[PDB]
């Protein structure tokens, strides 16, 4: 389940990270707008950028410390609230947090692994909604 | 407290556990004798290479999950059971363990974060104990 999706996550976490976050870059590639340093990059190339490195580490770190304090896949309110009062993320929006969630389903289903993709389809759509309560736009 | 300070620590997890691992091989020079691999490099020469950061990243992940599901910085002995029977860990004794803590928790007190430093020192002594009831010598 997602318990232990999330000991999956961590037992190798930095390349399921970059991986993920670059399934995210790559369905989404407009995304970028918000990371105009990652423009006319590989994959490898982006996991060789100090900035890339580490935004995806705090990114994963994080978000698994909020998956693991839910309760049934709903984040803390009080998780949401931090996340939408972080000074470096003043110009999102629910929708870039949409995708990010989006992608991720589509690699757990993609992944030769048991990952329970239905739950984090649930946590990615009840963080959204936790984020707009929250005052995310 | 001790669980703030696991979710500190697992917010910078790679961070924090290569600095804390370097002040435990620097603290305890023999020590270096079950990582022949991480001898005759400086801080910042084993910093550079992944597999360093891969490795520490890794077992402090692990660490983390033994923190967590600990009951008042009591391990499970089950837990206690696993770091016992890891082939990693076969040339291991309790002393091994006990100087790791000892580091640790002068690596936090030296912080000037605010690590509940007694709590891990208790944690150290309680995995210690553990270890020695999970059978290591
Ligand atoms: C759970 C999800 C996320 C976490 C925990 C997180 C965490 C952080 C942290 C700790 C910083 C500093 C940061 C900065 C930043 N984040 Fe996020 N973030 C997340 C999602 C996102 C998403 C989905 C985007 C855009 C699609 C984004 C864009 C940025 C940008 C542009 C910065 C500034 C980075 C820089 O200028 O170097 N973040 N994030
Ligand atoms: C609570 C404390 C500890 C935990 C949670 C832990 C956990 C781990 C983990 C997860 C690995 C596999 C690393 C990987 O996959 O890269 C590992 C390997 C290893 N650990 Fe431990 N460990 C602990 C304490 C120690 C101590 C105190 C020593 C020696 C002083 C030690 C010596 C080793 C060695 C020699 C390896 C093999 C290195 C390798 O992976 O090639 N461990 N440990
Ligand atoms: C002493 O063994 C270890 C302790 C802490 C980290 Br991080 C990595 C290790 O290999």
């Amino acid at each position: 389940g997602f318990k232990q999706d999330i000991a999956t996550l961590r037992g190798d976490l930095r390349t399921y990270a970059q991986d993920i976050f670059l399934a995210f870059l790559n369905k989404y590639p407009d995304e970028k707008r918000n990371f105009k340093n990652y423009v006319g990059k590989s994959d490898q190339e982006l996991k060789s950028m100090a900035k890339f490195g580490d935004h995806t580490e705090k990114v994963f770190n994080l978000m698994m410390e909020v998956a693991d304090r839910a309760t049934d896949c709903v984040p803390l309110a009080s998780d949401a609230s931090t996340l939408v009062q972080m000074k470096q993320h003043s110009g999102l929006t629910t929708g870039n947090f949409e995708k990010l969630f989006v992608a991720l389903v589509e690699y757990m289903r993609a992944s030769g692994q048991s990952f329970d993709s239905q739950s984090w389809d649930r946590f990615g759509k009840n963080l959204v909604s936790a984020l707009s309560s929250a005052g995310m736009k």
